[PDB]
């Protein structure tokens, strides 16, 4: 391992960037409570365009790579996409249904998966809702797909549980990782999943078990979100200011990054292992371990 270093800084949102994601290597995109989507592309230089504007708080962005869509969703309860080449002011693509904040998406083989503040997950496929995960007792923070074949599915809820599901049915409740409201899920396998927590911690689990395989320990208050790298490495952030890096396998802290922002809201992983961050001074940033794309 050697660090991660700053390579860009796009700006262009108003208020907090609340969700990133890769498109490709030269393509990542973002969401605001100024209620944009950006798409920002490099060619030599990263430059942002905006792609939707809406009045509402956008919490949640996936990318549906087959049809090239940008997903996006939050305040208005509503889910949109917009393609790569939206002009602001088009009208977007709608996922109709849910009845709160869209807090999370994700998109997996086909396959959309939402949570949301009404208390539920949903499931989306060719543009319709398949199965309402309705169980939880409080806002669901995220949910992803474990198997799309299987119709498997976790969620993470501020009921202090983490869910997994067959179809629309609960199979089983892993009640015994956090003791606080469950932030963020990161699939590793059939067999097993990381979770990050209010209560400041990521733990890896056994799903058939329910047993803590690992907790990675340092995060000084809450964490919300947490991806896996290309490598299986896993990156961490939160309120307290921080981008972790840690590996998955023995616990190590790999490195930590501190940025002049009050709360690091998100992160996503491209494939060439550089590391989008959206956070509360209403920047993105991408990190990179290659020195050719260092800001320096």
């Amino acid at each position: 391992f050697t660090g991660y270093q700053l390579s860009a800084t796009l700006k262009g949102h108003d208020q907090d960037v609340r969700d990133v994601v890769a498109v490709d290597d030269s393509k990542v995109a973002s969401v605001s409570r100024d209620g944009t989507v950006r798409l920002w592309s490099k060619d030599d230089q990263w430059l942002g365009t905006v792609v939707y504007t809406g009045q509402g708080f956008l919490n949640s962005v996936c990318y549906d790579s087959e049809k090239e869509l940008l997903l996006f969703g939050g305040k208005d309860t509503m889910i949109n996409g917009v393609p790569l080449f939206a002009t602001s002011g088009e009208d977007p693509y709608t996922l109709i249904g849910h009845q709160g904040n869209v807090c999370s998406l994700s998109f997996q083989d086909g396959v959309v998966i939402s949570g949301s503040w009404d208390k539920t997950a949903k499931v989306w496929k060719e543009g319709s809702l398949v199965y309402n995960l309705q169980a939880h007792n409080a806002s669901v923070w995220d949910a992803k797909v474990v198997s799309f074949s299987e119709n498997k599915f976790l969620t993470a809820s501020a009921d202090k549980t983490i869910k997994l599901w067959q179809n629309d049915k609960v199979i089983k409740t892993f009640s015994g990782i956090h003791n606080d409201v469950v932030r963020h899920l990161a699939v590793v396998d059939d067999g097993h999943f990381i979770s990050c927590s209010n209560d400041g911690l990521i733990k890896l689990v056994d799903m058939h078990t329910g047993d803590v395989l690992r907790t990675y320990e340092g995060h000084e208050s809450f964490v919300y979100c947490i991806k896996l790298l290309p490598n299986g490495d896993i990156v961490s952030c939160g309120e307290d200011r921080t981008v972790r890096i840690w590996s998955k396998e023995n616990g190590s802290l790999k490195q930590v990054i501190t940025l002049p922002a009050i709360s690091i809201w998100s992160v996503d992983c491209m494939s060439n292992g550089d590391i989008i961050v959206g956070s509360s001074d209403n920047l993105v940033r991408i990190f990179s371990q290659e020195k050719s794309r260092w800001a320096s």
